[PDB]
């Protein structure tokens, strides 16, 4: 579990956030192609995509980009009660998409170091560490979820 406090500051540096999902998110996800490629054979969609100029031009990561952080926004949001946000996103990984808990441990390394290059100022040791437990929180609820289904 998180404080009051933590939690807090995990919304306040989200609502930052929030003034440029589609901006923050097309950081995030070519931070997570770039420092781990392998995660980038997952979507057979951007697998073409050569360069970082090109990545930034395409719509279509840009979409896939506010559509991750709109829910993880919302499951944020619901400070530790988000069961019914988080069970479509364990249920689609692990029979879908079959994406391990590794490469959640990558993005989330990408959203720290973007809320990070972004918000310094309102992204110190007190913030980064709540946000890394609301991160780790969040993954060791799908993990678990994960195994209810039949996935590692
Ligand atoms: C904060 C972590 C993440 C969140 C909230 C998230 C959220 C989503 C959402 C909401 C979708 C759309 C519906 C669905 O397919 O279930 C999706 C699709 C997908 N996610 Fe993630 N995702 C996350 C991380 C990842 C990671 C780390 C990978 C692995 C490399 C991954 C691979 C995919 C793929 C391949 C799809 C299919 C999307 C498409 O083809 O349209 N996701 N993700």
């Amino acid at each position: 579990v998180l404080s009051e406090g933590e939690w807090q500051l995990v919304l306040h540096v989200w609502a930052k956030v929030e003034a440029d999902v589609a901006g923050h998110g097309q950081d995030i996800l070519i931070r997570l192609f770039k420092s781990h490629p392998e995660t980038l054979e997952k979507f057979d969609r951007f697998k073409h995509l050569k360069t970082e100029a090109e990545m930034k031009a395409s719509e279509d990561l840009k979409k896939h980009g506010v559509t991750v952080l709109t829910a993880l926004g919302a499951i944020l949001k619901k400070k530790g009660h988000h069961e019914a946000e988080l069970k479509p996103l364990a249920q689609s990984g692990a029979t879908k998409h079959k994406i391990p808990i590794k490469y959640l441990e990558f993005i989330s390394e990408a959203i720290i170091h973007v809320l990070h290059s972004r918000h310094p100022g309102d992204f110190g040791a007190d913030a980064q560490g709540a946000m890394n437990k609301a991160l780790e929180l969040f993954r060791k609820d799908i993990a678990a979820k994960y195994k209810e289904l039949g996935y590692q």
